[PDB]
């Protein structure tokens, strides 16, 4: 459930205002399609027309049927797949869609999905959407775009994207027609304290005077009251954090994510102004050209640009094509200047050097700047470029049951030796990794729901597979499941399947999970210790070892399957496994044990919490 927020007026009658033909909306979580819709709106102006970006929950799409009314006009919709669901901002859209009758005749389209293929259902929010609204009367532009972030997806735009626009100059008979900038910047001289930001996400001073409602605008502050390593070894550093959410309000349910609003390295940001040669301190604005743009600026303003970079933009990921290209023209070598541009290639050279040189070998901006010396462009442009730093999600380890004001964190800090030559450091992590508890360590943070719960009933068994950091909403689960049975409910079996390298070396919770099994709340403790013997024992070993006892567990106690951790390889083996399982005691062939398992999924038996 979520509130629904008050309209614009509608968006055509907008763009009759402002002259514009296009419109791109975006369904966005983590930004990557709001880049996209923001880049295609960019493109239109040269091709003779003027597009506009836009998120659907702030519109009534009903609308769509009024967009003939201005001539040549187009709407084209870059939409992300989220647990094969719409993303957040785009779930009035899709519940729109499915409910009207619209006669949309008339209206021209094009879809760009962004998805992954890992996932069960790829792309299915693009692909519902360029289906329906065909249904509905209106006629396709261009095909789908199916954007797989398994893969690159920035290719895969590139290539849709280098297709799309001639398409559409040809169905219109338009034509193709320098850089241009959508914020100006104004420095502030003079500036009151009180009115500049430091770092908070919504209303100014929001940090520090706390008012609930917490969420995703309105983080709040939680006390870092422990962080411990859980390793035992020096090759990585595995932690357990627990954040104090007392008087926050906040409610939360194991199974559920708890989202961070992280710094970036200081020595980062640092580096970056030093190499540019800018003053950091410099108080500023970047205002949008566009005073008809409800978005007034790329990040909180007033700021200084050691807190935009700080707190406000993503400096360590490898830059996308469009920011290498708009930088080119700062680049005084010309053949540093040509290799930014052809960055932006759809094959050739250009292109292999992209993916090689900045994506594989996981150049950020700042190394970019270093191997291409001649490349100094001013500050305020770079922010302007620069995607917006996205807040990390941690599958919360803890049971509200137990710790009602507390949200536990289990991860892994990310450093690593890249192909660029440097050491690479996990933005949220490694600022996690450094928070120490007792001043106080604040974290912003936000729960975020999810639907990897319990079973409603104590009763129903629970078979649990969390390798490696995989285990953390399962400490929660186990938590809770214990709890239940000193509240006098009868709880049925509790198997947890979990895994690392060696017992000595990684094995996290190794001391609380003992604790749960000896008193019962585990009915079973599998651990798949992966490097103790020649060959590699995981946790799909396991439950191959346990198929019989599982079958029954499924086929006559309805028992609940989560699986959380590695979505790449073990999730898809663990899969697998369970097919095989299926289809030996159904008895059944493969392809009817794998509808069976599928079944499980929507029948809200079979969870998932995998990521990459
Ligand atoms: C829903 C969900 C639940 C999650 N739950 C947890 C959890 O409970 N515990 C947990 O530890 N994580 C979990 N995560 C992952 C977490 O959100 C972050 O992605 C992770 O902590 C790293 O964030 P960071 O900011 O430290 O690193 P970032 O700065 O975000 O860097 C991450 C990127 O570094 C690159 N990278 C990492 N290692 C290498 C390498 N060895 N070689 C080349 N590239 C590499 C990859 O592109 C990776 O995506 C979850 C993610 C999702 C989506
Ligand atoms: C928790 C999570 C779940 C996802 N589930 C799906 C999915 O079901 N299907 C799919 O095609 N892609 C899925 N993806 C991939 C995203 O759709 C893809 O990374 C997209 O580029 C994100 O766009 P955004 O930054 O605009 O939200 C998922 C990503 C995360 C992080
Ligand atoms: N494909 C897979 N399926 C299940 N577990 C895997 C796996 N790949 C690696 N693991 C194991 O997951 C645990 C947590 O990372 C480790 O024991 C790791 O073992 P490995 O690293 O020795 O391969």
């Amino acid at each position: 459930t979520t509130a629904p927020p008050v309209k614009e007026s509608s968006f055509v009658e907008k763009m009759k205002k402002t002259g514009r033909n296009i419109i791109v909306f975006y369904g966005s979580q983590t930004g990557t399609a709001e880049e996209f819709a923001n880049r295609l709106s960019k493109d239109a102006h040269r091709y003779g027309m003027r597009g506009m970006s836009a998120d659907p929950e702030e519109y009534d799409l009903a609308d769509l049927s009024s967009l003939p009314e201005i001539d040549k006009s187009l709407v084209v919709f870059c939409m992300a797949t989220y647990e094969g669901d719409p993303t957040d901002n785009a779930q009035d859209f899709y519940d729109w869609l499915q409910e009207t009758d619209v006669d949309l005749t008339g209206v021209k389209f094009a879809v760009f999905g962004l998805g992954n293929k890992t996932y069960e259902h790829f792309n299915a929010m693009g692909k519902y959407v360029d289906q329906r609204l065909e249904q509905l009367g209106a006629q396709r532009i261009f095909e789908l775009g199916l954007g797989d972030d398994d893969g690159n997806l920035e290719e895969d735009f590139i290539t849709w994207r280098e297709q799309f626009w001639p398409a559409v100059c040809e169905f219109f008979g338009v034509e193709a027609t320098s850089s241009i900038r959508q914020y100006e910047l104004v420095v502030h001289e003079d500036m009151d304290v009180a009115k500049v930001y430091t770092g908070e996400m919504g209303r100014l001073k929001s940090y520090e005077n706390q008012k609930p409602p917490f969420d995703a605008k309105n983080p709040f502050l939680a006390a870092v009251t422990a962080n411990r390593k859980l390793n035992q070894g020096t090759e990585r550093h595995l932690m357990h954090l627990e954040l104090d959410i007392s008087d926050s309000k906040i409610r939360y349910e194991s199974g559920d994510h708890v989202a961070v609003y992280p710094a970036n390295d200081s020595a980062l940001v640092n580096q970056i102004g030093e190499i540019l040669g800018a003053d950091l301190d410099v108080i500023m604005s970047l205002n949008n050209l566009d005073e008809e743009s409800n978005k007034k600026h790329p990040f909180p303003c007033p700021t200084t640009y050691r807190t935009a970079l700080t707190y406000y933009l993503d400096i360590t990921n490898p830059p996308r094509t469009n920011v290498l290209y708009e930088l080119a023209q700062y680049a005084s070598e010309p053949s540093e200047q040509e290799h930014l541009h052809k960055m932006a290639s759809s094959s050739g050279e250009g292109k292999e050097l992209y993916l090689s040189w900045v994506v594989e070998a996981r150049r950020h901006i700042l190394a970019i700047l270093q191997d291409y010396p001649s490349l100094r462009p001013p500050i305020d442009h770079l922010c302007e470029l620069l995607p917006r730093l996205q807040a990390r999600y941690y599958s919360i380890a803890s049971s509200s049951k137990v710790h009602p004001n507390s949200v536990h964190i289990c991860a892994v800090a990310v450093e690593y030796e890249a192909k660029s030559g440097r050491v690479n450091k996990g933005v949220a992590t490694s600022w996690l990794r450094a928070k120490e508890p007792a001043g106080r360590a604040l974290v912003p943070m936000f729960v975020r729901k999810s639907q990897f719960r319990l079973p409603f009933k104590s009763t129903t068994p629970v078979i649990m597979v969390g390798p490696g950091t995989g285990i953390a909403p399962f400490m929660g689960f186990i938590q809770e499941r214990a709890w239940l049975r000193e509240q006098g409910k009868e709880v049925g079996e509790t198997l947890l399947y979990y895994g690392c390298r060696r017992s000595d070396e990684d094995y996290l919770y190794r001391e609380e999970l003992a604790r749960f099994h000896k008193d019962g709340a585990l009915t079973q403790l599998n651990v798949a210790f992966s490097r103790e013997q020649a060959h590699k024992v995981y946790v799909q070993h396991l439950l191959k070892r346990d198929r019989e006892h599982l079958w029954k567990l499924i086929h006559e106690g309805g028992a609940h399957i989560y699986v959380c951790g590695d979505a790449r390889n073990m999730a898809k083996d663990v899969q697998n496994t369970f097919y095989d399982i299926v289809a030996e005691f159904g008895p059944m062939e493969h392809t009817q044990a794998v509808d069976y398992v599928k079944k499980l999924m929507t029948k809200g038996r079979y969870s998932l919490d995998v990521w990459s």
